[PDB]
């Protein structure tokens, strides 16, 4: 549950960021005190690849920003919806 | 320097919420694996009380909202600037 809380806050600071569509997948695991974590990611089918790629590097600042125990993460996205 | 991680996550989600002129005084102890804290925000001082008050409600809520950990929290205000 303390690790709850964390994927709670990778997940909602991932959905805040503009252009995804839900979070697909979360795979976060401790390393020490670090946290490291892969993601995938929903967006439009219609983006261009070059746009799902901006919108990874957006949700990876955002949520390394926001989330200071991560040391690691990976963003890949998937069409959905 | 997990104190200062929580500590920072307060002051950030108080500063975040519109009429907040900086987080004066915040002191924030565990009671178990909960947090109590108190917390003093700075506002307009041509602001009303009343809104005064409505600006410590919503610093409130925000804080509790995204720090599921703190259990208690007490907000008031004084003039800043």
């Amino acid at each position: 549950s303390h690790m709850e809380a964390v994927q709670n806050r990778i997940v909602e600071a991932a959905e805040r960021v503009p252009g995804v569509r839900g979070v697909i997948h979360l795979r976060a695991r401790y390393v020490g005190q670090d946290i490291w974590a892969d993601m995938i990611i929903g967006v439009d089918p219609e983006n261009t690849v070059e746009q799902a790629h901006e919108i990874c590097e957006a949700v990876q600042a955002a949520v390394c920003g926001k989330i200071r125990r991560i040391e690691s993460l990976d963003v890949s996205a998937e069409a959905r919806e």
